[PDB]
């Protein structure tokens, strides 16, 4: 209880409040649909996963999006300032990104602070993760200098993460906008509901974006189409082509579309056509070239049978339930994980054709054992499997290095021979 | 890239802006269901096709039925000024209701401008509809004299024709009261649903109103009820039968 004088990095940020009621402010808020988010970002981390990498979040994709809505509205970065006693408009040279990092200190107090991702505008999705990140880790370590401070043109925040629905900020002095994100979440009026009930309605997710500017230098108009663009953006076929391409995951994105109804050929029989697709036909698209590369003049065959769109079915249906008739040794599942384990059978490293047999027990007992999947091997045969592989390259290297000129057609690129025939 | 002077309507537009700085606002907000609205204008609409008339909108009913409401609750019209270094309420004489128009220039720049409509308060749907279409009209063709920018008492916005939900605006000296209309559409949780699923439920379609004050005249309790009245004329039997009557 009492009085007592703000010092330190709290002074300054009421100093910079208290000029800040120099800027009139106007607001735009908007809500979007969130499914496609959800679907894609999962699909994104899977591949990470096996390939142990990290992980992606709602902000990275967000993030992205907004510079590339900025691009194409350039006013939302301009800004306002008078000079030589004249009003004037301030267009910069490039598009800096403020992240607003809340950061608790030694002492047991939390801050909030802006730092700047830099040149945006020439980068995708693979160099604007890194970057991210680099800010993310060195604010934890305390390794930010001071230059990292200076010269923002648009910021980013997230009230989203404690549950916020929305909010109105204020917008700090040199800059023309900032925008918030959030709660990604079910609406109230639906937080009792079963998840059975939810899934036969098709009620989907929200998110609720905000945008606050100054009003002497952005009409209404252009905050409004900015948001219009950033919410195209979201559930856009090109969009998700590209942070597919960049991550290196081999799946076509799910696709946004209507929920369709249950009339004429029922869902179940869609669903069995599904599984029969992937079992005659899945070896087209399988992770079984090493190089990434495709041959200019051969043919590419098509492969519309396995996406679900083909079968009339949706986003919606994913976690529905259905009769599968004893695949995976189970009378019911939902669409999600029989899409999972047809894509671990037959999508990974190894392809099979073997539908095209007449007879019904050998079709059997191949299916049988392709299904279960490849047994974890123990450590002493991990370690046999590895001085076959040295052998191998080992003897070719040696001859390479005693005897250069002489031919001997080496198996240098086909190394995993000799475990096979072993 | 670089720096450049403000000059023309845009330098107005800044003098104003950091003018209504003097201004302490608050804001509500309300929803309401939008059904009726979309059935009761398509009814009038087929009438005007047959007899080779024109078209109604949105903007219109709704710009009516905030005519009636200012009326019912007159202390919406007034405003704040300080003469001979007192302060004062001033109570006008007509309703003059601002219509902000969106208009593209000649040199590829928008710009938005605020029209006025005068002696509402005295007005049929008729009389209503035609003073709303002469501002327009004038406005693209570029006649819009000096009067009809002055002697505003009450604004209308509609940043729903975007998709935008709802808005928090700037108030202008010399008015009260400034009314926004936001996006008439099924919520975003519904937006991947199939009709015939939307109609088995009896799920409806929304709009959100919005209500910007001067708070040294006008308490949170009146802009409250107005907004209340709007609801309940737009619900109403017998507002209807005076749009369908004139029409
Ligand atoms: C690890 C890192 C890659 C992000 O990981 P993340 O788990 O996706 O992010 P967080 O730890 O902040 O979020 C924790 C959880 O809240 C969820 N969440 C975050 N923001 C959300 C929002 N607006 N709505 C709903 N859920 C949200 C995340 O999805 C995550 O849930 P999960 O269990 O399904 O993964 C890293 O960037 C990080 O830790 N960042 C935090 C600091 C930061 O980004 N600050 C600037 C934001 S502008
Ligand atoms: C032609 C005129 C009679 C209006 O015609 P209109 O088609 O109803 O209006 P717009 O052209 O602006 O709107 C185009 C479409 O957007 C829709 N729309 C407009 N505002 C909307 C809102 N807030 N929510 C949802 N839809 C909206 C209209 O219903 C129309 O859709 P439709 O294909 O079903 O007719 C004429 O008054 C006009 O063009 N006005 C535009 C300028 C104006 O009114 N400015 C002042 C607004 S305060």
């Amino acid at each position: 209880p009492g009085q007592t004088p703000i010092r330190g990095i709290f002074k300054s940020i009421a100093k910079n409040m208290d000029i800040s009621l120099e800027i009139p402010t106007a607001t735009s808020v908007r809500d979007m649909p969130a499914r496609l988010m959800f679907e894609n970002r999962a699909m994104v981390n899977d591949q990470l996963k096996r390939t142990r990498g990290g992980k992606i979040s709602f902000t990275h994709i967000i993030g992205y999006a907004m510079v590339k809505a900025v691009m194409a509205h350039p006013d939302m970065n301009n800004s306002y300032d008078v000079i030589d006693g004249k009003p004037t408009l301030i267009v910069p040279e490039h598009i800096n990104l403020g992240l607003a990092i809340d950061l608790p200190q030694k002492d047991g107090s939390r801050a909030l602070v802006v730092a700047a991702i830099k040149e945006t505008e020439k980068m995708n999705f693979s160099e604007f993760l890194a970057a991210y990140e680099d800010i993310v880790a060195r604010s934890r370590k305390g390794k930010l200098t001071m230059d990292d401070y200076q010269g923002v043109t648009v910021s980013l925040t997230n009230p989203g993460g404690i549950g916020t629905r929305h909010s109105v900020p204020r917008l700090t002095k040199g800059q023309g906008t900032i925008i918030g994100v959030g709660s990604m979440d079910y609406p109230a009026e639906f937080q009792g509901a079963s998840e059975d009930r939810l899934a036969e309605l098709g009620v989907g997710k929200l998110v609720t974006i905000t945008s606050t500017y100054d009003h002497r230098v952005i009409q209404g108009a252009v905050s409004g189409e900015f948001l219009r663009t950033m919410s195209r953006l979201l559930t856009d076929d090109s969009f998700w082509d590209e942070i597919f391409d960049a991550m290196n995951v081999p799946y076509t994105p799910m696709r946004w579309a209507q929920d369709v109804p249950n009339t004429g050929v029922d869902k179940n029989t869609r669903v069995m056509q599904l599984i029969e697709a992937y079992r005659s036909r899945g070896h087209l698209i399988a992770d079984t070239n090493p190089l990434s590369w495709v041959q200019p003049g051969m043919p590419v065959p098509d492969h519309r049978d396995l996406d679900i769109e083909t079968h009339n079915l949706t986003i919606w249906d994913l976690d529905r339930t259905f009769n599968v008739g004893g695949f995976g040794g189970k009378e019911t599942m939902t669409l999600r994980e029989v899409l999972s384990r047809l894509r671990a059978a037959y999508t990974l490293k190894v392809g099979s054709e073997y539908t095209h047999i007449l007879d019904r027990d050998e079709r059997t007992w191949l299916q049988d054992r392709l299904e279960a999947g490849m047994p974890k091997p123990t450590q002493a045969e991990q370690k046999y499997i590895l001085q076959k592989l040295n052998a191998a390259e080992a003897f070719e290297n040696f001859l390479q290095t005693k005897y250069v000129g002489q031919k001997r057609f080496s198996l240098e690129g086909a190394e995993a021979l000799i475990p096979l025939m072993d």
